[PDB]
């Protein structure tokens, strides 16, 4: 299973990403985590990227485009993969049939930007695992500590609330095209396209999910 998760910034990807990938055991490759982690080692596949992120731009296709190729080539993505955060562009969606990557579900995250900012800002993560939480609509067990290492959880530096605006105005002007893009895609027989609620808790649209996975 290849699956593509498209959505706004705080839309809900990275929690409904958990569910899925135990659920179907296929690997959650988040461009994003992938870069919080790589800068949080200065790899120079990283570092240079920090200060695009905190700022709220987008990173350059060719790196996520690099990164993403080489993360699907490893072998516990021979049986699929989870897309979070990727494709971001329309560069980047090309970039992925002219690499012949057919995908099985591209799942359109809807949620208002109106959410997305009251959102962002009590989320609480736990960096290494990608594990999200928010201090009031999804809380962990204890707080500030991660549920599974029960390691304490941290904050996005990108989480200030202008960096936010401006990320989400980025995302409906680069990201966004996308949805059309999938469409024709879908309009096409070249992968199965399906909207979701955000806006329902954790747990209900990890029901619509399941429903729309099996
Ligand atoms: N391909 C690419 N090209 C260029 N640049 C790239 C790139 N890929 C990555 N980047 C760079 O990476 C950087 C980081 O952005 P990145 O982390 O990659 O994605 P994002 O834009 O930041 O989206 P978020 O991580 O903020 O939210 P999410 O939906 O992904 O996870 P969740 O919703 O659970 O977290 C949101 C909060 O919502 C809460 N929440 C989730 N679901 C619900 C619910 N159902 N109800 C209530 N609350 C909920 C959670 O508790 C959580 O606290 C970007 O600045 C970007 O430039
Ligand atoms: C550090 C940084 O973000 N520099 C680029 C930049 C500067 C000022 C802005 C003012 C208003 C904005 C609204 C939406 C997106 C966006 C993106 C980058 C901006 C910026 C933005
Ligand atoms: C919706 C969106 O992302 N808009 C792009 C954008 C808007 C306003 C700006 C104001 C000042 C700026 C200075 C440097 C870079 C930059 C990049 C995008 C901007 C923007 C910017
Ligand atoms: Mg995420």
């Amino acid at each position: 299973m290849r699956i593509i998760l498209l959505g706004a910034p705080g839309a809900g990807k990275g929690t409904q990403a958990q569910f899925i990938m135990e659920k179907y055991g296929i690997p959650q490759i988040s461009t994003g985590d992938m870069l919080r982690a790589a800068v949080k080692s200065g790899s120079e596949l990283g570092k240079q990227a920090k200060d695009i992120m905190d700022c709220g731009k987008l990173v350059t296709d060719e790196l996520v485009i690099a990164l993403v190729k080489e993360r699907i080539a490893q072998e516990d993505s021979r049986n699929g993969f989870l897309l979070d955060g990727f494709p971001r562009t329309i560069p980047q969606a090309d970039a992925m049939k002219e690499a012949g990557i057919n995908v099985d579900y591209v799942l359109e995250f809807d949620v208002p930007d109106e959410l997305i900012v009251d959102r962002i800002v009590g989320r609480r993560v736990h960096a290494p695992s990608g594990r999200v939480y928010h201090v009031k609509f999804n809380p962990p067990k204890v707080e500030g500590k991660d549920d599974v290492t029960g390691e304490e959880l941290t904050t996005r530096k990108d989480d200030q609330e202008e960096t936010v605006r401006k990320r989400l105005c980025e995302y409906h002007q680069m990201t966004a095209p996308l949805i059309g893009y999938y469409s024709k895609e879908a309009e096409a027989g070249n992968t199965k396209y399906a909207k979701v609620d955000g806006t329902k808790p954790v747990a209900e649209v990890r029901a619509d999910l399941e429903k729309i996975l099996g």
